[PDB]
């Protein structure tokens, strides 16, 4: 049996817990795999402690979802000390860690496409719903919910979201834009505290760069009867389909867990395995990159998803 440790940065993110029930579901397809399973309850030291732990196992590769990021180099390190392949996943390591190990590879999405595919869906919905501004003034005062700073996709789904709608020709006005570092929680009580402020009825449009920080949103929207305010998200998720069906949540952005599951077990087998990454797969690798493509999702497309 060949040995494959896997951590996933928490266990209680939304979108990773869908991401690791796949990757173990896809690994009962290799009777001949052993997938070790490791929870780093956001916590990178914890993490680094597991992967040692991994490598003093003999696991012949890593399937490394980081805590933080910028901690790829000290992983590469340890990978490199048992000469064992790295697949990091979801979590994007620069391109100089990327390149200094030749055996590290990533499996992700391209994170800009997630920010100008949720501009387009707002920009469309604006345009559908001109009740939506508020003051009449042509420009969308929106708040955003961002994920962890310095997280690839945090920083790109805040970037082109509005670079996306301005290019479109749509002004926008930040009222207020913080960290909810990715989870519902901390994002409802975000969200409460704006429509609890002086100017709170200057808010006319609520993004979020993904659905569980969207699904906090919508609580506190509900709490303070402002749920005519749309709000919009990213991932896709089960609960956020239902609240796209529901009215709750404007739309949302798949995030296709299943083929980012699968591509990061199939290149981590083969390279635990001594073989190509890709080899035995229809995946494109572009140098040591698999990128997933995002989809747009509103209720005119709901009935695909
Ligand atoms: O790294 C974890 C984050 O990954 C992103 O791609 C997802 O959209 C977020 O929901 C998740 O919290
Ligand atoms: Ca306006």
């Amino acid at each position: 049996d060949t040995r494959i440790g896997v951590t996933i940065y928490k266990y209680d993110d939304c979108f990773m817990s869908v991401v690791r029930k796949a990757i173990e579901q896809d690994a009962k397809a290799a009777p001949d795999v052993q997938l070790l399973m490791n929870d780093s309850q956001n916590d990178q030291s914890k993490q680094n402690d597991q992967i040692d732990v991994l490598l003093a196992k003999g696991v012949k590769a890593l399937a490394i979802n980081l805590v933080d990021p910028a901690a790829a180099g000290t992983v590469i390190e340890k990978a490199r000390g048992q000469n064992v392949p790295v697949v990091f996943f979801n979590k994007e390591p620069s391109r100089k860690a990327l390149d200094s190990y030749d055996k590290a590879y990533y499996v992700g999405t391209d994170s800009k496409e997630s920010g100008i595919i949720q501009g387009d869906l707002i920009a469309k919905h604006w345009a559908a719903n001109q009740g939506w501004d508020l003051n009449k003034d042509g420009q969308i005062q929106f708040v955003l919910l961002k994920g962890e700073p310095g997280h690839p996709d945090a920083e790109a789904r805040t970037t082109y979201v509005i670079k996306e709608l301005n290019d479109k020709g749509i002004k926008t006005e930040q009222l207020q834009l913080d960290t909810a570092m990715w989870d519902t929680a901390q994002a409802k009580d975000k969200m409460d505290a704006w429509l609890s402020g002086p100017n709170a009825n200057k808010i006319e449009v609520v993004i979020a760069n993904n659905d569980c920080m969207a699904m906090g949103a919508v609580e506190a929207l509900k709490a303070h009867n402002k749920s005519s305010i749309p709000v919009f998200g990213v991932d896709a998720l089960p609960e956020a389909l239902a609240l796209v069906k529901s009215g709750a949540l404007a739309g949302t952005v798949l995030n296709d867990a299943n083929n980012q599951a699968k591509a990061t077990f199939d290149l981590a087998k083969n390279l635990a395995d001594g073989k190509g990454a890709a080899d035995g797969t229809n995946w494109k690798i572009d140098n040591k990159v698999v990128r997933v493509p995002y989809v747009g999702v509103d209720k005119d497309n709901l009935a695909e998803f």
